[PDB]
């Protein structure tokens, strides 16, 4: 009886085997626009990826995850809250049965139909199981998507998907370019948060930009064919694999923009 998204096991679940589910820095949240504090002293990100090396494709039987070599500064985050410099260990998505929901963090009420996490850890801890444990050691970049136009970045990502349609299948996919990921705009707004699956450590800096990339409906379409199970298991698509909005306790969202 593992943790998951369907009746019996999803996320109101969740807190009988990890009690920092109902912890005081939860993620995700809705992020109220008119009520986050600019602050000026925030500074612009800095994104470095021209030098990433993507290694593989994998379904965990919550999401697909694409993983990087993290063993060097080849692809990293600094600035705007951070201190130090944050190696990109993998991204992954969330996403809805409908395109009307799917996103994890809400702007203003709004849902979005999916979400990118690109995330990254503290290099000063020296390998992410560390990082995990400590308040400052994970910092995730937070991208909407929304149904419009075709993202031809994304194209190379949803082609390989037949291959690992169920749980703990993997690929290579070697030379992706997750540049072709960011929206134009690097405006952002940032809390201190969590993982949003299990084990729902409270280790994250939450960086979650305020312009969505557009996909088609065609290539969320190819998300929603991925399976829950294993192979050789009853069928069950992997859709609405996100977790609802948590309440927002003692925090405050900072953006970095008027
Ligand atoms: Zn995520």
């Amino acid at each position: 009886h593992h943790w998951g998204y369907g009746k019996h096991n999803g996320p109101e679940h969740w807190h009988k085997d990890f009690p920092i589910a109902k912890g005081e820095r939860q993620s995700p949240v809705d992020i109220d626009t008119h009520t986050a504090k600019y602050d000026p002293s925030l500074k612009p990100l800095s994104v470095s990826y021209d030098q990433a090396t993507s290694l593989r494709i994998l379904n965990n039987g919550h999401a697909f995850n694409v993983e990087f070599d993290d063993s060097q500064d080849k692809a990293v985050l600094k600035g705007g809250p951070l201190d130090g410099t944050y190696r990109l260990i993998q991204f992954h998505f969330h996403w809805g049965s409908l395109d009307g929901q799917g996103s994890e963090h809400t702007v203003d009420k709004k849902k979005y139909a999916a979400e990118l996490h690109l995330v990254h850890w503290n290099t000063k801890y020296g390998d992410f199981g560390k990082a995990v444990q400590q308040p400052d050691g994970l910092a995730v970049l937070g991208i909407f998507l929304k149904v419009g136009s075709a993202k031809p970045g994304l194209q190379k990502v949803v082609d390989v998907l037949d291959s690992i349609k169920t749980k703990g299948k993997s690929a290579d996919f070697t030379n992706f370019d997750p540049r072709g990921l960011l929206p134009e705009s690097l405006d952002y707004w940032t809390y201190p948060g969590s993982l949003t699956t299990p084990p729902l450590l409270e280790c994250v800096t939450w960086i979650v930009l305020k312009e969505p990339i557009s996909v088609s409906s065609e290539q969320v379409l190819k998300f929603r064919k991925l399976n829950f199970n294993g192979e050789g298991e009853p069928e069950e698509l992997m859709v609405d694999n996100w977790r609802p909005a948590q309440p927002l306790k003692n925090r405050q969202i900072k953006a970095s923009f008027k």
